[PDB]
RNA sequence: UGAGGU
């Protein structure tokens, strides 16, 4: 089975690159009269072979500094400071590729590029300009509030003794990104909710967590407060007016506008910024989520054309050779292999996946569940301000017989109407005795104003003081009937997994896989971080991938990805499973979540350090250590396969599909997985990272587990992308970190309140 | 917050 691998083989000259550092006389940081004045230099002394990377400037040819008044609207300093080869620094070659790109017309948003019209370089001809602009338009969202820039994500990576035919000494990764910005300013959306909102606080939990771009020096940064009190005409050390009056040469309009604080603390001006993304007030809209999602979802074939006639255009390729990299057209030839077909199984019937066919709705629609614990003394939540009696009724014995038809026997609720919708729970933790909150195994709620406070506060207040799993639903996405039904069918799927066991203390079960290659006496680990007060999630699974018993700790440093006392809490739950089973785990697969940009692998060597010294330290585990397999799985990654038929058409590799990493020089061996299928566009891969193994099965047998893991994603009916042990720890970490929980009750960690 | 891929 031929595939296509989107690393284009760079050869790379071993030019010698000079670098040159510049001065002026004049205390002048406008980012943009210092280019042109430096440009005008470089022009006065003809070297048309430059480049301007901020403060150094790259040449091919050393020469000597030459400092030279230019008379203008005034020295201009040139110093040389560095020479060494291109060949050996990797962090070079990404520099001149980087502003080489931003020469052939892209700007450098954060770390990608991303085309424009204006920052344009004259020496394109037309026809590669119309090429450019049809390849990367500036697509329009929302009839002029949104533009959404298309551009390339890159990196220039070494090769690790590549067959080919010679080795090649280089690859470089393209990747096609769309990043969306909105037109309105800062200022403009405060001053909007100002009008409606008439509360600075509520104004700053809106617009708390937001990301946004400041134009006038192009950089991206979070929201991290907003001080009203602060006006521009007040004094910081080194006015805000004056100061981006000198550095920047912009006029300001409001004098009175307060402003935004993003803290290491340093204040910007809400005039001069934009928001990051869709907004709030949009975030889900269908029209606007389905027009964005076309515009950015690239077919196979069209995304592999527009990737070839780039690369193949003949000046671009010369623009690049002309700095030493030469990108070859071609692609890297490619065979992968194709995972053995999985067959789901439910308590109803066996129905094999076999070719496509990545969806099973229809499965868990007509038949049986595996494990589900009797409803007895739930309760329905309604609000009484927005009553609809017979409706709730309705509802409640219709939820009923499709829980019937899922194989989960029910009984009737306790139908209860709410004006407050929050201090009803109140009132009931209050009184144990009357509510009998012990009784309770389910509080269904209904709210219809899809706030994130009361949303927030009915599932922090449920789980740290009552301990009574919660199902929310809004009641405008219950109102219509057009997918009314596959809601409510999805509710009882999401209960059945959300409510404890009476016998085990656990979740319920959806489908188990017939023939799981988990080895028997293994315990999967996922483990992933959620860093806002930074929360590491944890999952284990004795089972064969159905049933995880969560954990969670505080992350030591805000900011920082690494457990302290990993070893502990896995210790303490191999001590729990000899108690309860007289049992020793025979493997343990952890299937850390990260990113190995050669700062993981040293957490994860941390952690395995301090797993291997409690374990060891562990007197009952002493004599007989579980054997451990440290695995990085990754979810941002800018690679792609593709695939080719007979006929030489562009496909989406078949789902289960995987490949061994030959090319990238990494200590440990990668493999690239297409897990799920999409039925338009071009499917993102997961990188599975072997770090560590001792265990006797080859990788081959990870991957092919961590293939079973992603084709058990109890969430969505279907195959999924990322293995669901390692994103239901990131559930389990955005959960706790979003709903500042305290402390999850004992009893139901053992259940799935994350889906 | 019906939910995953985008
Ligand atoms: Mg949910």
């Amino acid at each position: 089975i031929d595939l296509e691998m989107n690393l284009f083989p760079v050869k790379i000259s071993n030019l010698k690159i000079s670098i040159y550092s510049w001065l002026i006389f004049p205390k002048i940081d406008n980012y943009k009269v210092q280019r042109n004045i430096l440009e005008i230099a470089l022009s006065e002394e003809a070297l048309y072979e430059y480049i301007i990377q901020k403060n150094k400037i790259y040449q091919k040819k050393r020469h000597p500094n030459i400092k030279r008044v230019v008379l203008f609207q005034f020295q201009i300093e040139i110093n040389h400071l560095e020479t060494v080869y291109l060949l050996d620094n990797p962090t070079l070659q990404n520099e001149i590729f980087g502003s080489i790109c931003q020469t052939v017309g892209f700007e450098q948003i954060g770390h990608n590029y991303y085309y424009s019209a204006e920052r344009q370089s004259s020496q394109l001809t037309q026809s590669t300009k119309e090429s450019l602009k049809r390849i990367f338009p500036a697509i329009e969202i929302d009839g002029g509030k949104y533009y959404l820039k298309q551009g390339l994500t890159t990196a220039i990576h070494s090769t690790k003794k590549n067959f080919s035919k010679n080795a090649i000494s280089n690859v470089v990764e393209l990747e096609q990104t769309s990043k969306l910005i909105q037109k309105k300013n800062l200022l403009e959306i405060i001053m909007d909710l100002n009008r409606k909102v008439k509360d600075h606080h509520k104004i700053e939990n809106l617009l708390i967590g937001s990301r946004f771009i400041t134009h006038y020096n192009n950089r991206i940064y979070t929201i991290h407060g907003i001080a009203w009190n602060k006006d521009p005409t007040s004094t910081f050390q080194i006015t805000f007016e004056e100061y981006y009056k000198k550095n920047y040469q912009l006029k300001i309009s409001d004098l009175h506008q307060p402003l935004i604080i993003y803290y290491p603390i340093l204040y910007f001006l809400p005039e001069f910024c934009h928001l990051f993304g869709l907004s709030n007030l949009d975030a889900d809209n269908f029209r606007i989520r389905q027009e964005i999602t076309r515009n950015t979802q690239m077919s196979p074939s069209d995304r592999y054309r527009k990737l070839k006639t780039f690369v193949e255009n003949q000046d671009i390729l010369e623009f690049f050779k002309v700095w030493g990299l030469d990108i070859d057209s071609r692609m890297i030839s490619m065979s992968g292999i194709k995972l053995p077909s999985l067959e789901i199984q439910t308590q109803t019937g066996v129905f094999p996946i076999n070719f496509e066919q990545s969806n099973w709705l229809s499965l868990l629609n007509r038949s049986q569940v595996i494990d589900a614990p009797e409803l007895k003394k739930w309760m329905i939540l309604y609000p009484k301000k927005s009553m609809s009696l017979q409706e709730a009724r309705k509802f409640s014995n219709d939820f009923q017989k499709i829980a019937q038809q899922m194989g989960m026997v029910c009984r009737p609720p306790q139908l209860q109407g709410v004006f407050d919708m929050t201090k009803f729970l109140a009132i009931l933790k209050k009184n144990p005795s009357q509510h009998h909150i012990n009784s309770i195994q389910l509080i269904l709620t209904i709210t219809p104003n899809r706030n994130k406070t009361c949303y927030r506060k009915i599932k922090q207040l449920c789980y740290r003081d009552l301990g009574i799993a919660n199902q929310n639903v809004v009641l405008k996405n219950l109102r219509d009937q057009k997918r009314r039904m596959p809601i409510i069918r999805n509710l009882v799927r999401q209960i059945i997994c959300k409510v404890p066991n009476f016998n085990t203390k656990y979740g319920g079960a959806l489908w188990k896989i017939k023939n799981n290659s988990i080895p028997d006496k293994t315990l999967i680990v996922g483990i992933d971080v959620w860093h806002g007060k930074s929360i590491a999630g944890i999952v284990f699974s004795t089972d064969k991938g159905l049933h995880y018993t969560a954990n969670y700790t505080i992350t030591p440093r805000k900011g920082l990805e690494f457990i302290h006392n990993l070893g502990k809490i896995i210790i303490t739950q191999l001590q729990n499973h000899y108690n309860a089973t007289r049992q020793y785990f025979e493997n343990i697969l952890i299937f850390r979540d990260g990113v190995g940009n050669t700062q993981y692998n040293k957490i994860l060597q941390e952690e395995f350090k301090s797993i291997q010294q409690e374990l060891t330290n562990s007197s009952i585990f002493s004599e007989k250590h579980p054997k451990i397999a440290i695995i990085l799985v990754n979810k941002r990654i800018n690679r792609r396969l593709f695939h080719k038929n007979k006929q030489g058409q562009i496909l989406n590799p078949k789902p289960g599909t995987f490949i061994e990493d030959q090319y990238i020089k990494s200590e440990f061996s990668n493999y690239y997985l297409v897990p799920h299928f999409s039925r338009f566009g071009t499917t993102r891969p997961i990188h599975i990272s072997v770090i560590y193994n001792n265990t006797k099965y080859v990788n081959f047998q990870f991957v092919e587990i961590a293939n079973i893991l992603c084709h058990l994603n109890y969430n969505w009916a279907g195959t999924v992308r990322i293995p669901a042990s390692v994103e239901y720890a990131h559930k389990v970490a955005d959960f706790i970190g979003s709903n500042q929980i305290t402390s999850i009750a004992p009893e139901l960690l053992q259940t799935q309140f994350y889906l």
